[PDB]
């Protein structure tokens, strides 16, 4: 189909998204960059969607975190989500899209700005949310592997899918874990969707980048990077370590698995058969820049190998 402005899409119902795309690329993502607001919007997709429990309730990827912001933005795990919720709200108000659709659309558009990134499948038509998420459904960095895997499993994700989703931490920073060093990334390339996160989390810790006693934080290998306890554990625990290492220098796998698992996440609480496929509105991401490496000065002996079956691959240092 051909939209009013000449841009094309497989389904004409998707044409409504083109002005939304343009508006967010300029006014949410600073001119289509893979920066702060992309990182925050990607986190928001998860905090919206993971509010889904057969036992406890919540409608998943339903926009509840916006619609019921007064409740959800006060949950402790939603610390520091409230800025991006406030930023997204006016776009929802001005564009006649449900909040659930908008959150997933913005997340997919944002990821597509990141070199190495993917075009996450995007479906249009989620109804407005009808309940707030319960509290305590978002994993915390001080939660154990067993707790995290049980929570994610409750929502429908296998252990390997949790690892795949954590490729998000390749384009990510922390503002609240250590509030003395806001904006500190989880890998050395927070503007590049790459395997550096899976490499750098496997390194021996060396230092605390800010203060030395924050809940849910462990030592980082690098000044200017922060390491979550949860990521530290997931990289090393026997239940997940082999899958974690399999992501290292495996860009095609990171791409394929992140896109597919994000689509699953974006559809929690929804039925794809009642939605319209608008995947081709999402921009084409740039190719990866750079290549998997150890940080400058590091060597393979700095890697804490945790997969008994398969040795860590022989990366070189910058
Ligand atoms: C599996 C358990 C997970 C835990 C324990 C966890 C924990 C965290 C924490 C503590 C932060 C930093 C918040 C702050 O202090 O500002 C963070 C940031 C982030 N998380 Fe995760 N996360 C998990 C899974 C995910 C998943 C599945 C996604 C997928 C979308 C995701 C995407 C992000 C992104 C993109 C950021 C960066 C936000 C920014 O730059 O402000 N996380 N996460
Ligand atoms: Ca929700
Ligand atoms: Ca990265
Ligand atoms: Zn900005
Ligand atoms: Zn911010
Ligand atoms: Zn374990």
């Amino acid at each position: 189909a051909t939209c009013a402005d000449g841009r094309t899409t497989a389904n004409a119902a998707c044409c409504v998204l083109f002005p939304i795309l343009d508006d967010i690329q300029e006014n949410l993502f600073d001119g289509a960059q893979c920066g702060e607001e992309v990182h925050e919007s990607l986190r928001l997709t998860f905090h919206d969607a993971i509010g889904f429990s057969p036992t406890l309730g919540g409608g998943g990827a339903d926009g509840s975190i916006i619609t019921f912001d007064t409740i959800e933005t006060n949950f402790p795990a939603n610390a520091g989500i409230d800025e991006i919720v406030s930023a997204q709200k006016p776009f929802v108000a001005k564009h006649n899209i449900s909040a659930g659709d908008f959150i997933q659309f913005a997340g997919a558009v944002g990821v597509s700005n990141c070199p190495g990134g993917v075009r996450i499948p995007f479906f249009l038509g989620r109804p407005d949310a009808v309940a707030a998420s319960p509290d305590h459904l978002v994993p915390e960095p001080f939660d154990s592997v067993d707790t995290i895997l049980a929570r994610m499993g409750d929502a429908g994700f296998s252990a390997v899918e949790v690892v795949w989703l954590l490729a998000s931490h390749s384009i990510a920073a922390a503002d609240k874990v250590d509030p003395s060093i806001p904006g500190t990334p989880f890998d050395s390339t927070p503007g590049v969707f790459d395997s550096q996160f899976f490499i750098e989390t496997q390194l021996k810790g060396r230092l605390f980048p800010g203060t030395p006693d924050n809940k849910g934080e462990v030592q980082s290998p690098l000044q200017g990077e922060i390491r979550l306890q949860s990521d530290h554990l997931l990289a090393r625990d026997p239940q997940t370590a082999c899958e974690w290492q399999s992501m290292v220098n495996n860009q095609p796998k990171i791409q394929n698995r992140f896109a597919g698992t994000m689509s699953k996440m974006a559809l929690l609480g929804q039925d794809k058969s009642k939605l319209i496929d608008c995947s081709d509105i999402i921009p084409t991401p740039p190719a990866l820049v750079g290549a998997a490496h150890l940080p400058a000065g590091f060597s393979l002996s700095d890697v804490e190998q945790a997969c008994a079956e398969t040795p860590f691959p022989a990366l070189t240092a910058d």
